[PDB]
């Protein structure tokens, strides 16, 4: 009875998910397959001063990581394989942050102290945010660090709201702090192919939409596993439901007529620039279709759209 | 152009109604003897060029008045709020005289290297302290909006003339990485009189309309001196107005109604906690205040109100 | 004599009762964590191994309570379980605490060791009611118990002592013997709820609740206390007592009451649907556990 | 509006019918030498600011009236009741001054935590001593009522408006809750004098009316003060002709016709036990002197009567 709110009938769900692919003109693209980024993937892990049991718990993490390489079809290998390495950390760290028992809880401040982490896979992180220039210019490698801090402390605190009715702009607020999305956003756009110095200026109008739309489809997509499915409560379509008063239903839809919308404005944004434009459509229906192919995720076979 | 000009005797009107919206009282004036002291030695202790040292004290005047948005806080929370405004202040109005140290900074930072500037050393060394008072949800937030300072700081002339016709969402986007909020609302609840891991989840929730709050409220209060008075057309209200077609005089009242519905907001959200409202309640009162009174900066008492 | 009433008068009560007020029993409640945890919580007390023997009788009535507030979170219903075992034990066995609950209240403001072990629990819920309730909520279960504990030692001093022509005291005993405002706060829970919005919408509904859940259990409860028992120093005996009347005038006037009542609360809270579907859910599960409780008010004897 | 109006002559005229019908004449003057500097002594020695002493020499001249409503009782209970007496005016005339430190009053107290406010460690430090004039009955009603009065006084602003009209017994609930009325209730019966063991069962049925005695009485005498001459409209009077929709002169009456009630109430009950009942009259005598003799704060020497 107290979890009506929060639910949404398969079917419904389901036409949810189509008229969201309709209106975006959505269309799957074919399979992707990369056979190069699982063994670069399997060396880098190898390579780290990583315990046995790491490695081995790494393995299964990967599986995951390698996926996030489709959503950058076009980008060069440079780009595609550090995408999915940092996905590949912040996985680790989304599992380990409390048996870390407060190591990320240091992260920050032993990064700018250019201190040894409490914990190796913080060290290789650390490493990572030291080398975006390999495939990111000054401000996107600014904003990478300063994503990742977010998401280490905001995964910290998440852990304290399993929400106030009043705090209508807190839901998207912490959906911002934990959803890493502007890390991807700036690889949509990578420094070989749009050096900054010529292109920031043209592309930097769709970094808050772009990262919008990686937020809010992922949270439409992943409702089912989340919250139909799953026992989540407190992610950020249930967060809006709660603050608001609404059923999860409603808050879904306008979610999507958002991501509709900031979808919009990227294209007419990006109209003068038809590469921009081109690298951001193919993440979209990548990154759509990632959500959709992945199962063992997101369940989405089990709906029908 | 007509989308700008705002006349003097308009901008006093709306901010008249603004107050009395808002029911806001000018503080009485706040004084620590201790501030200015600790701030001309601590100038005096950074390795700067002494035409640095002497530009800072002039700015120095202008950063003291921060100490009074946090009345009932430690000096500790006082002082350290007024040497970032310091830096900030000196980061904004000479980052030309710094040439690129500035795009080197975030990438130094994280790899433990000294700066190519020793002001920007100061800046490094804040940050690597902020946990002297702050927790460490806030020393990661005061951290990750410094990266994203520097950043904006250098890349907002780029839109001069610049920025999309339909680019909704950018306006804000920008505003989020110049105005340096963040830094100041964490101040609003320090470690040691509400440490983290008791009141975070109590205050966090009003975290993003106090950003609003900060952000908005300088539009609105800075319009007179940076478009009125001075030529800057990539603030913020600017900005709105470009990207929507609209004129500068409506999206000036639309901000005002923006910072007046997240007043009520944080009123409600805090409610429940005295305290935390008082610290509130003071910021807000003495931010305003600091606008009104620090006339060498926002000429305000050149308008009608 | 005058107190007297058959099985059948008394049945034909209950009928009309649960007709009138449209009771429906609800469907059985069940969650199978509440019983292990007020089993750990009973382990871990420092009571003589003979009250936590004697404790597991008392635990099957109490995690009946949880049923009274399904949609609320499990501190709430666990909270509401724990209290109420530990009310049952002091009104079955006050008496063999000698006289430590004569100094409850004191030794409570003071910081000082309860007289028995047993106190020493019913102290430390009370400083912990935070972790489901706000502050109102906590000062008023604070302020129940010390009333609570003080009328339950007096209660029998006025066996064959109700003076005639106090006609307010039946009830003000009541008030202080029922435990009411403890069980009524919780079902407007904080977190579902949050004090500073929502208890200026309740507050107003918080007199006739109090009402109903004394008055429901003086109705439901006068079987096993006054017919199948001797109980005479309950309300509806005092009230009698007090008139001259019946004890089954007595017991219609307390059902007729509490129908009023109902009507009362519904009325104050149909402004705020989820505040009064909490309240239909707590009065439903209330009547429906005096009848399913038949370990503790026998109504499986009787006819409705 | 019209529903709250009471001119000066039907009010006075209310009093002089209420007197006659209950046969009042003004006590002659009560004083003990001892009280007032017992009570200057107690101040001195609180750990309180020098501004709430120097506040509190106002309050005490309010307070030290309360020793005359016990004329046979020991010093024991008349200087307790005086203190309970000043320490409830700080709290009500001054919660603004002690912010949220009475929300938190209940859960220190039986935590054995020191309190937010000196001023509240005193009033905790009363309820732990009231076994020096009370029986433990008494003492648990002095704790049960001073957490009543806290909380009650906390929320009073709750309904600063008006009051729910659909409430019809919520009126008497929250006077019940602020007025303090079962701690003068049960200093009428001192455990010096009437020892628990064998008088509680003769005068514990008097405790219902008493109370209602104390409340409704000082509604009609405090009346002038509230609403006449000031502007309360959220007192038990004008709540009751809100919740009737009867008007706040008819309502007043009732309130007398009611406390009339209650007297004959009481001269029943304690019939056989003289020594109780004159402790009754002579505490209903004083308390209604008490009202008009403190001219400060309910001005009924500017009422005809
Ligand atoms: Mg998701
Ligand atoms: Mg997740
Ligand atoms: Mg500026
Ligand atoms: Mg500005
Ligand atoms: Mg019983
Ligand atoms: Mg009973
Ligand atoms: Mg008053
Ligand atoms: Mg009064």
């Amino acid at each position: 009875p107290e979890d009506v709110r929060f639910m949404v009938s398969l079917s419904e769900y389901g036409a949810i998910l189509s008229r969201f692919f309709e209106k975006i003109d959505f269309h799957l693209p074919k399979p992707y397959y990369d056979s190069s980024i699982e063994p670069a993937l399997a060396k880098y892990i190898e390579e780290q001063p990583w315990s046995e049991d790491l490695k081995t718990r790494a393995a299964k993490y990967a599986k995951q990581a390698v996926g996030i390489a489709s959503w950058y079809p076009r980008a060069s290998f440079a780009v595609r394989f550090n995408c999915v390495v940092i996905t590949l950390l912040v996985i680790i760290y989304d599992e380990d942050y409390l048996t870390f028992g407060d190591a990320g809880t240091e992260f920050s401040l032993r990064l700018v102290r250019g201190l040894p982490q409490k914990a190796p896979f913080l060290d290789s992180l650390a490493q990572f945010l030291q080398n975006t220039d390999q495939y990111l210019g000054p401000y996107g490698s600014s904003m990478v660090i300063k994503t990742t801090l977010e998401f280490v402390e905001g995964t910290n605190v998440e852990n304290d709201f399993s929400v106030p009715p009043d705090a209508l702009r807190f839901p998207r607020y912490l959906r911002v702090k934990t959803g890493f999305a502007e890390t991807y956003a700036h690889a949509i756009f990578p420094n070989d192919t749009f050096p900054e110095h010529k292109y920031r200026k043209l592309y930097l109008p769709a970094l808050s939409p772009l990262c919008d739309i990686i937020d809010f489809t992922n949270d439409i997509l992943s409702f089912y596993k989340e919250t139909i499915r799953g026992t989540e409560r407190i992610n950020y379509i249930c967060n809006v439901a709660n603050t608001t008063g609404s059923s999860a239903l409603r808050c879904l839809q306008e979610t999507v007529d958002a991501v509709e919308s900031r979808v919009l404005e990227i294209h007419r944004i990006l109209a003068p620039y038809p590469d921009l434009l081109a690298h951001c459509n193919d993440y979209l229906a990548a990154y759509i279709g990632y959500h959709i192919r992945t199962t063992s995720r997101y369940f989405l076979d089990e709906v029908r759209f």
